[PDB]
């Protein structure tokens, strides 16, 4: 990679402009729009973070894929710029941005699930699956990104996103089965439009509509996102029973990433 000074970044960034040079946070940092090259960038600003750094290069390097983020450098970590932002976001239409239609969904899905195989071909555990970690480009394609605390077990440091975490995760197991899991959770939302986590909704977790709709209490029709006009039962049906086998509490019972990548295809 590119090892630029802090300077260039600095002068890139317009000295980190806090209004909206600001893109947002980011991991453990900011990310801010930058300008290198007539090449528009995303540079995030960040002992234990040192170490979070270290490992975002070291996967990065070995790492190179359509459905991954690109890193073009550091001093900072610079990436190739997502113009489209987080998938969270624009599954929220936030900052005013037009709902994706049941089509993009579908492309996003599809891309992601490909994002994550490469990384489990690769040996690589990401720890921290969500929307919000997941890019979209210029055509929408969906890129994975924050490898920060992805690993190649038990831990003693439990790391993640609560709310879309499995339950081995929660108690420090560390195996590729809890990103298929919260891969699981993302469907939900993607199917959805609905956060993960609402502290002002009921449910507040997003995972427990699969037990309302499980226990017939719930459809998955009555949760279908009504931002989208060309959602068809049957594809939704079929995404919903991807992310329903992802979402098993017991590790063993949920699909491979292989599994999740083929029902996708079979999906469209
Ligand atoms: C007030 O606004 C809020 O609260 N939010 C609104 C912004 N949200 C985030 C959206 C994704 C963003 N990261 C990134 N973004 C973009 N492009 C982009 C983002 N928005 N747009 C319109 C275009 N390219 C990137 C390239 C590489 C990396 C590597 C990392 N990490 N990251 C990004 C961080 C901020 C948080 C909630």
């Amino acid at each position: 990679f590119h090892s630029f000074s802090f300077y260039e970044l600095k002068n890139v960034t317009n000295n980190f402009d806090e209004r909206p040079n600001k893109m947002g946070e980011g991991g453990f940092g900011v990310v801010y729009k930058g300008y290198v090259n007539n090449t528009t960038v995303a540079v995030k600003k960040l002992e234990e973070l040192k170490q979070q750094f270290d490992q975002e290069i070291k996967v990065m390097a070995k790492c190179q894929h359509e459905n991954l983020v690109e890193l073009l450098g550091f001093s900072c970590l610079v990436y190739v710029y997502m113009p489209n932002g987080s998938l969270l976001d624009r599954l929220s239409c936030l900052d005013g941005t037009p709902p994706l239609s049941w089509h993009m969904r579908c492309k996003i899905a599809q891309g992601a699930a490909n994002g994550i195989n490469f990384l489990h071909e690769n040996h690589h555990i990401h720890r921290d699956i969500k929307s919000a970690n997941i890019l979209l480009d210029e055509a929408f394609t969906a890129k994975i990104s924050d490898f920060g605390l992805a690993r190649a077990v038990m831990t003693s440091r439990i790391v993640g996103t609560t709310a879309y975490m499995a339950p081995e995760a929660l108690r420090g197991e560390i195996t590729p089965k809890s990103d298929i899991y919260s891969f699981g959770v993302v469907l939900l939302e993607i199917i959805t439009g609905l956060p993960a986590v609402d502290e002002h909704r009921e449910p507040q977790l997003l995972l427990d509509i699969k037990e309302e709709i499980e226990d017939e209490e719930k459809t998955i029709e009555d949760y279908i996102d009504k931002k989208m006009n060309d959602a068809d039962s049957t594809s939704v049906e079929a995404m919903y029973s991807v992310a329903s086998q992802c979402l098993h509490e017991k590790k063993n019972k949920r699909p491979d990433i292989k599994k999740v990548q083929q029902l996708l295809q079979e999906m469209t």
